[PDB]
């Protein structure tokens, strides 16, 4: 039943020229759109349109983990760094490590990642093979003090990540609990319109010997990758996907072809094959990373269950992230022009957008009134831009802040019956009936 | 319409009481496998129990958009400057958590947002055709607590809505109080609680008008001073003019007499009441609103242009909902012997099907299309489709609080009949199938 919104009822701050702070394309329209604001280094404020959009994001991906079968809880933000010592990771971040004391000192740290809360929580409660597979997830803030922190959500201190964690009897398993989540995030980049490629990757402080990065590619990354062209027509899995179902084939269709970060990048191995045409060199930004380790953190916090065989084991587990924070500057470091952003329907803070384009004029304010009220009941997320402004003035922002769909209404076209649409992406046009545009956008 | 089955959840209910847990409300959540304590008043939130968090969440929600207020989302961690900047540095003693960076810088887990909120403000909005202008977000704020007592009523980490209203002088801003008080009316009735408006201190947030909400109780920890006759009146419908005159609705709400244990004067309380009517007793606080004026905007230069020209600081007022806390409370207003009786509007589901001799055939096909009929109805429907004896359902189904059950028995489907029971007050039904799916729709 459609979200609405009247702009003069609104707080969206616009910024006149480009702020002198932000250096890549994705920080400064942001900046300009009225998203975000700095309250710290890497520390950000999330106006009005920038959480509505942040929320769309959510959503897909919650929605994806669910239909993959993962189990959403949240855990807090911060945790004792007992906890850590026991796994002993107490100082695999190092610097990047935010510890805190409290009132009666006792070692606290606002968690940078859960792996060892998680276990925690999966050994107070499963005990036997047959609970398994599970994968418990959830979406929380995290904190990593960056030594300099930029790009504004895309290398930030305090930051949104959907953390999802499997838990499998052996390895076969948990190989197949990995295979999920592959296919999942596969999913929901695309629902996000973004081509993020599986690339190999390095575990870091997570363990493990499997991983894979998920990458867009970029004119701005903080990786460097190396890749052949062709991973960019392979096909992503609909909804109706059997994730209960043998998954190697897609698995395999999905890395069969040479995809490389610099970490793990083989010149050697690559002239090999590929035809010298399809070689794409170029950078990327890493959206979400997934991790296969075993028993690292089961078997130094036992976690261990009773088997199909009699004994106790300990489990074998993954983990899996999605920067959710990240995936606003992603998303708009591959959709806009000169004009602004361009967001995809899916993610857009509104379907469309109402412009009136001689405000106070009865005429154009009662269609604009009725459209507004008749789109909002059609469930379509509507933007009225009542605001008190000139025809170009409202070109601007509307452009500006990437809004899929704008309907234009003025004196000239509505004495005939007719408005204007226009579709942000390629900039085409329509002038068609008060009637019909309501119908044709739902 | 949101779906699950029980063999593919993660609940893990607990038999007895935990021996760490005091109130009722606690050791519920705890059986109720809605919770885990990671360290003192701080909580991982278990997967039924965020279900519960989140339909909280929408409801305060959905009457602050209505109130007008625009949602944003603030921070967890700020800096130590800002507190300077306003004086409100020292202000929370001991219940502050201080942090420090790699870089040596001070920054702070925010106990609340009214200086951050300010510095948004002044950015960006500089004259009075701005206003009224209600900002307020959802998030976790954080308070060393002496000695964390009570689970979720009482924690450090905690969830909470506050929300910030600007306007230009002393009239706009009661204004703007007014219809958060009847938002904040709405809001708690959604809940099922009876949340009484009660004069109150305003501690480190400042002000001189500043209204409590809270359910009465026993095992409470706030005193309180009213006469009984407030509890009958009217709570707003959700067809109110929140733009229209509202000082009518506040009058019959602020106008018997309402104090808490502060700000209660009793050679003033035997007065302005009668003698049969007074009734000393306690309650759990829910939310509390403050006008508080120009404390904020004073003093860290928040100025608009009004309507004759000149500058001046804006006034303000902040509006909280302990959203975390709201679990506890309402398990205290909602329980029996046998275990929650969560409200319609916030259970983590509607309703359970339990099936009553698991695996058998007959009423498997029957559970397993109740299930995907009230899904595809969106009903958010709850399976038990566990490996279990019928007593340890009924056990289970009461515990967890469900207000809708449909009981699935060898026996009662043998011809065509299904008992529905509602958990209120345990009314049964023994409904045919057809009749069952639509009904609860
Ligand atoms: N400083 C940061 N700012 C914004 N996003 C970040 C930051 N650090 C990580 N991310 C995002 O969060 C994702 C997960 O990060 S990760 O550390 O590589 N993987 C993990 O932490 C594992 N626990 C998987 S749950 C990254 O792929 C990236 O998209
Ligand atoms: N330690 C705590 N744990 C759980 N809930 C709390 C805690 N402290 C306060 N609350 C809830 O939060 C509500 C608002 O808190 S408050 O401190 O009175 N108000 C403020 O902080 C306002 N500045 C925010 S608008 C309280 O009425 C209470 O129900």
């Amino acid at each position: 039943r459609g979200s609405h919104m009247r702009l003069s009822r609104f707080f969206l701050p616009i910024l006149k020229e480009n702020p002198k702070e932000a250096e890549i394309v994705s920080h400064r329209l942001m900046l300009r759109a009225g998203m975000l604001r700095q309250e710290a280094a890497g520390i950000y404020a999330w106006l009005p349109l920038g959480h509505r959009v942040l929320k769309k994001i959510e959503q897909i991906v919650r929605e994806e983990q669910n239909r993959a079968g993962a189990i959403e809880l949240l855990m807090p933000t911060l945790q004792l760094a007992d906890l850590w010592r026991e796994s002993g990771r107490y100082d695999a971040y190092g610097p990047e490590m935010l510890r805190i004391a409290d009132r009666h000192k006792r070692e606290l740290l606002y968690g940078p990642t859960n792996e060892e809360m998680i276990t925690e929580i999966f050994r107070a409660y499963i005990k036997s093979y047959k609970s398994l597979p599970l994968n418990l997830y959830h979406i929380q803030w995290k904190f990593r003090d960056e030594q300099r922190p930029r790009f504004g959500v895309m290398r930030g201190r305090e930051f949104l990540m959907k953390d999802a964690y499997s838990f499998d009897v052996d390895e076969a398993g948990a190989r197949k609990s990995y295979n999920k989540m592959f296919v999942a995030y596969l999913r929901t980049f695309a629902r996000m319109g973004l081509k993020a490629i599986p690339m190999r990757a390095e575990t870091g402080p997570i363990g493990g010997d499997l991983s894979h990065e998920f990458i867009v590619l970029a004119e701005t990354g903080e990786s460097g990758v190396y890749i052949d062209r062709d991973v960019l027509n392979l096909p992503v899995p609909d909804e109706n996907v059997d994730y209960d179902g043998d998954l190697t084939p897609i698995i395999k269709q999905w890395t069969s072809v040479y995809a490389a970060t610099e970490d793990v990048h083989e010149p050697a191995r690559y002239e090999s094959e590929v035809p010298e045409a399809n070689r794409l060199n170029t950078r990327g930004i890493e959206v979400g990373q997934i991790f296969y380790f075993g028993t690292k953190y089961s078997d130094s916090m036992k976690a261990n269950v009773t088997g199909p065989d009699g004994t106790d084991a300990p489990i074998h587990g993954g983990s899996y992230g999605v920067g959710v924070s990240r995936l606003l500057g992603a998303i708009i470091e591959a959709c806009h022009d000169d004009n602004g952003i361009i967001w995809p329907e899916a993610v857009a803070p509104f379907r469309v957008t109402i412009l009136n384009l001689k405000q106070g004029d009865a005429a154009t304010d009662a269609a604009c009134d009725q459209l507004y009220r008749e789109l909002s009941a059609k469930g379509v997320d509507v933007l009225y831009d009542d605001t008190d402004q000139r025809a170009g003035a409202k070109f601007a922002t509307a452009d500006l802040i990437g809004i899929p769909w704008q309907i234009h209404v003025g004196p000239r076209g509505l004495a005939e019956g007719k408005v204007e649409l226009k579709r942000r992406s390629d900039g085409a046009r329509e002038n068609l009936a008060l009637a019909d545009v309501v119908a044709r956008l739902t």
